């Protein structure tokens, strides 16, 4: 849902993040999250606070940065949020929007993104990611292509 947030919503979330981030180091700790929760009448344990962070902790460093905070504010988990971002990346290559990346689409978009590969490199990239062997890369294959 983080992709559906408006500009004013994001600007308000920036103000909120700054109030959570007491020491201004750009990350929210369990200590900082706990302060906020208790100001709102809750008493989460340290384990419950760490779990709130883990649910959005895409990089696994144990703290919330602002992109992860946007996941939290959209009331989403990190797995759904990452799937939204992978699907956005997929759509960049799927120029004709049919749900499959062709060799010509991969060559075209990679070229315009500054990496001009030979026709042989593109065919090789397609074949390696093409699991079901239909000659194209669907979304589920695109995810494994990126791991
Ligand atoms: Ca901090
Ligand atoms: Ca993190
Ligand atoms: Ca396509
Ligand atoms: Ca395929
Ligand atoms: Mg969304
Ligand atoms: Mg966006
Ligand atoms: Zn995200």
């Amino acid at each position: 849902g983080a992709d559906q947030l408006t500009e004013e919503q994001i600007a308000e979330f920036k103000e909120a993040f700054s109030l959570f981030d007491k020491d201004g180091d750009g990350t929210i700790t369990t200590k900082e999250l706990g302060t906020v929760m208790r100001s709102l009448g809750q008493n989460p344990t340290e384990a419950e606070l760490q779990d709130m962070i883990n649910e959005v902790d895409a990089d696994g460093n144990g703290t919330i940065d602002f992109p992860e905070f946007l996941t939290m504010m959209a009331r989403k988990m990190k797995d759904t949020d990452s799937e939204e971002e992978i699907r956005e990346a997929f759509r960049v290559f799927d120029k004709d929007g049919n749900g499959y990346i062709s060799a010509a689409e991969l060559r075209h978009v990679m070229t315009n993104l500054g990496e001009k590969l030979t026709d042989e490199e593109v065919d090789e990239m397609i074949r390696e990611a093409d699991i079901d062997g239909d000659g194209q890369v669907n979304y589920e294959e695109f995810v494994q292509m990126m791991t």
